[PDB]
């Protein structure tokens, strides 16, 4: 769902995370393909993601306003829905937040989690 112009706001935070975390881009469609372990080198990038937007802080705490409002009307009822479950996080590290996150939203709506 993600807008074609989001994609060079991201470009060079993306870059940065997948390099400081040993990120390949096979690791990120498989997230996208709703496959997800957890292997910090896909986890971190992803909180590294997260923290690059804005969306989480220090502690791998989620602005969920800050979330819901990067996302499509039509996908925010859904959304809320699920960080309703989801969140607030919890984890070994911010990294291990994100993964358990991740897998909270993919098993409960598998269409809200997408990995730029
Ligand atoms: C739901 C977020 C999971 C990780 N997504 S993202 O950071 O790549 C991202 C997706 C969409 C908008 C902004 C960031
Ligand atoms: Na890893």
């Amino acid at each position: 769902w993600v807008p074609p112009e989001v994609f060079d706001l991201v470009a060079e935070d993306k870059a940065r995370c997948m390099s400081e975390h040993g990120t390949t881009q096979a690791q990120i469609d498989d997230v996208n393909k709703g496959n997800l372990v957890n292997e910090p080198s896909i986890t971190c990038y992803m909180y590294c993601l997260l923290e690059a937007f804005s969306l989480v802080d220090d502690e791998a705490n989620v602005d969920e306003d800050i979330m819901l409002g990067l996302l499509p009307d039509q996908l925010q009822e859904r959304a809320q829905s699920v960080m309703g479950k989801c969140l607030p996080t919890s984890g070994s590290d911010n990294c291990n937040k994100i993964y358990n996150l991740a897998k909270c939203v993919q098993e409960s709506a598998p269409d809200v989690w997408f990995v730029i």
